[PDB]
């Protein structure tokens, strides 16, 4: 056969090669001796030929691959590289070369919609304040009332030794998480010591469980600075249950935007760092992960009390029926403020459809079969059964330190 | 070089050094990983594999350099020198088998493995005498609920000459009848292997649920077609602890999952047959035998009496069915006095029987996508803490179908 990767899909029995592997220009962690999928965190020279290298995606894209526009361009970088060390983006290339990122991180089932991504320019930013009215802007934009538009912000690229543009919190929208003199944590303990960085740093903090984080913002070499959101800019949405009547009543909710911003974005060897990207929430992520980890908000419990399960006995499944319900009730609730989310199902359904797309196009799709898979119901989702190859592609996203 | 290993939801963070002991290669390269692919695409090595393991057993008793050793190590140089090969004392196959269990990382209840039964059956002839080590060995572990976990090993495999081979997958297995209409009745997943039978010479039922017959293959026999005495093999029927209505679906599963072609490796040797059967974990029932798409798939079924709507993805029928399937599961074999385990029980055990051998062998591999159940996922801490997977050995491999 094929010396490239063979990728069986065990519900329909059908095969592919995945022919694009042959381009990762970029080493995994992985030895043959052993694999470390599971594992979440993992000068001229080798930039003229990162650059090259986009340069020759983007001209392909275009189709108008080793004509003299492509050369010329191609030179037009070895210029700007040779003389002054670096080199910028024709806008057009910037906003092709972050599809190409979306659609690079093999971490995401959200990439059918991978071509559907309004880029904004945000390269001529130049303080801490412009810094946040073009992402004030971003959020309108993608919000967009309810139904909401898959964006990308991109502030300046790394400079040889001036300071880096940081959005210093992790997503654009938070909650706040307080340590109790207990050692409880009132709100969402998952971003507790941002919520210290932020008070510290100037906030006046709230009490309650949905504290709307405030942006902490820095600009290269200026110290980091403190902007609040509007509130009437930043759209949540109550949680409720069709049929448990009392699910109202917890209180509980969530909010419309998931916006990523703590990542670096790396395109042709330039460098993003603040780069923020925000599309639609698939309702697993709130209803298992944000909700249900006992390193989170964990409810869970709580909703299999009032559910009246017997929770003393691990096999009376309480754990997993409640869970469904959570779920279904962050389902419903959106669907219900006329809000945009998406199922498990239907998301992994259409993630399928993309591999295929993938297939035909690019010769593969490279995935992290342990974060496509959704947290619950796996074998009942298409996913599931296709095997996954993961690589690793540029221009792509990278986890990056936090600025502190 | 040695890898550092977090847990996410304690933050636990420790270091697999057991890995280094990894003789054999896996698919994943730096380039690419492909961790989540099913299955893989002289005589002075066989030797080199048998020191390493015979090491393994008189270290393991801790004995590692006196007499017995040095002395037993030389009949295996003697052996192997002369004859191309050896065998392995009795003690040290139980050695061999309860590691191997130990060591495969796709397994969920390791925990258990030092409470292991290992008849030796290296003595076989034929598939007459097969048919007893295995109708006596299901005897044995289905033990009238009180599951014990138990292998059988059949004769090793000698090197130009046929293979022992239960030809099945499983011990107890349900027939899959295909009709004309692509229609199939039964289990789709032995829709061959039935007509196998019938080809060589079994007369079908055609109830849903049919234990299939057993092929047995001694080497270069033709298999031979052998009945499990009907109560050698124990069923459960399933109801829903508050779903009335649930059993007049009929549905009903074996208790004992047993593995028949699965190709134990034991320093340098291997046993082309030695079933194996412990318990199941409810998950395999509900989830993926009653429920897998391209399988007995009741899922829509269920949720229709159920009353919900199909109609919609969003109304997650799917999902709350999938938890009643498994709940019926769960009861059943609770009422029927039965064995089983579900994935929290188990799951958590399995935590701490990774905190054993980190203590123990100073690591331990898994996989992580298969050691997470398929429902729920997250809802346990195995989906919190990284793993690793590496081939160590003694260990089980996959085999071609004797076809
Ligand atoms: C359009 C709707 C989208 C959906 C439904 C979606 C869904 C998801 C989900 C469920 C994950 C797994 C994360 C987790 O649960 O921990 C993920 C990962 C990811 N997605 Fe999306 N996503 C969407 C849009 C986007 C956009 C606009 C981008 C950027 C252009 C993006 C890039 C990423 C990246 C970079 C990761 C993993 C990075 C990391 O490890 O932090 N996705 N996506
Ligand atoms: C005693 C209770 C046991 C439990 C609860 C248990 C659980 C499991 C489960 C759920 C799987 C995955 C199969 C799937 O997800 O479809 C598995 C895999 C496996 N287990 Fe066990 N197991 C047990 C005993 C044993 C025993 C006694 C052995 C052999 C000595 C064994 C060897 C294996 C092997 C070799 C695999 C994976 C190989 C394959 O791909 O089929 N397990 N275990
Ligand atoms: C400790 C730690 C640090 C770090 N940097 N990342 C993690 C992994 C968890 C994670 C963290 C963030 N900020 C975003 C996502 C995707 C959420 C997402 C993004 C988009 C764009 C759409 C969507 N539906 N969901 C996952 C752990
Ligand atoms: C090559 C190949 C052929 C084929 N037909 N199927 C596979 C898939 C893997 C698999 C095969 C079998 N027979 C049993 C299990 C559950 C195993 C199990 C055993 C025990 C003892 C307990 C438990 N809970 N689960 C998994 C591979
Ligand atoms: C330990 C585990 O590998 C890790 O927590 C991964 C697994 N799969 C995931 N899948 C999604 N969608 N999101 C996550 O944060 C994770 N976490
Ligand atoms: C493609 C994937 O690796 C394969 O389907 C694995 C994943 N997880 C599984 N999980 C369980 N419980 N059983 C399985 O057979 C599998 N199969
Ligand atoms: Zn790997």
């Amino acid at each position: 056969g094929p010396k490239f990767p063979r990728v069986k899909n065990w519900e329909l029995g059908s095969i592919t090669y995945d022919t694009l592997c042959a381009q990762s220009q970029q080493d995994g962690p992985c030895t043959p001796r052993r694999c470390l999928g599971s594992l979440v965190l993992p000068p001229a020279e080798q930039l003229l030929s990162q650059a090259r290298d986009f340069i020759n995606q983007y001209y392909s894209s275009i189709k108008r691959s080793g004509s003299q526009a492509h050369e010329e361009r191609l030179q037009e970088v070895e210029a700007e590289v040779a003389s002054t060390g670096t080199y910028h983006l024709r806008e057009s290339e910037l906003v092709f070369g972050a599809k190409q990122a979306w659609r690079n991180a093999p971490r995401c089932v959200g990439r059918i919609q991978w071509g559907k991504l309004q880029v904004f320019d945000a390269r001529d930013c130049s303080s801490a304040q412009e810094m946040f009215t073009y992402i004030c802007n971003h959020i309108k934009y993608a919000t967009n009332r309810g139904n909401l538009r898959s964006a990308i912000t991109v502030f300046p690229q790394r400079a040889p030794g001036r300071g880096d543009f940081r959005i210093w919190n992790s997503q654009l929208v938070r909650y706040a998480g307080y340590r109790q003199q207990d050692g409880s944590v009132r709100g969402d303990p998952a971003n507790v010591e941002i919520t210290e960085l932020c008070i510290q740093h100037g906030w006046t903090p709230g009490n309650g469980r949905f504290d709307v984080l405030p942006l902490l913002l820095q600009a290269p070499d200026e110290a980091p600075e403190l902007f609040v959101l509007p509130p009437e800019l930043v759209l949540e949405v109550p949680l409720e249950h069709p049929t448990l009547e009392w699910f109202a009543a917890l209180g509980l909710r969530w909010y419309a935007l998931p916006a990523v911003s703590n990542m670096l974005l790396e395109i042709g060897g330039l460098e993003f760092s603040a780069a923020p990207f925000s599309g639609w929430y698939m309702s697993t992520e709130i209803g298992t992960r944000n909700l249900c980890d006992p390193s989170r908000y964990n409810i869970l419990e709580d909703v299999a009390v009032c559910m009246d399960l017997d929770t003393r006995t691990t096999s009376s499944l309480w754990k997993d029926k409640a869970a469904v319900e959570i779920n279904l009730a962050v389902l419903h609730s959106f669907q219900l403020a006329k809000v945009t989310i998406v199922d498990h199902h239907a998301a992994t359904v259409s993630f399928m459809k993309h591999l295929d797309n993938e297939q035909k196009a690019r010769g593969g799709c490279p995935a992290d079969w342990a974060w496509i898979v959704p947290p619950i119901s796996g074998s009942l989702t298409p996913v599931f059964h296709q095997e996954m190859v993961n690589y690793i592609l540029s221009p792509a996203f990278r986890y990056q330190p936090d600025p502190w």
